[PDB]
């Protein structure tokens, strides 16, 4: 019953197996950017939230 | 009138022109704790550049 090519993300469906998004983190600084399309945006960790 | 043979230490007079002092970058805190004996100084950058 396992959909091979779909996948359920934490809201809906869509056929991507897994995000991956890469965040870098700066040497200098305990921030750490965003390594992908948003290109540097700030992460933060939320309540209860991964990143 | 400088003498290259004998140094002096930050507190004393030392031959040893070269100490290796031994800092730890505090990871996630992005400063570089003291590791060698002052164990925590939380090294900061001098008016001269050195640490």
């Amino acid at each position: 019953g396992e959909l091979t090519d779909i996948q359920t993300f934490d809201t809906s469906y869509k056929i991507n197996a897994d995000t991956g998004e890469v965040t870098v983190v700066g040497d200098n600084s305990a921030t750490a950017g965003q390594y992908a399309s948003a290109d540097g945006a700030k992460v933060l960790v939320g309540s209860d939230g991964k990143l």
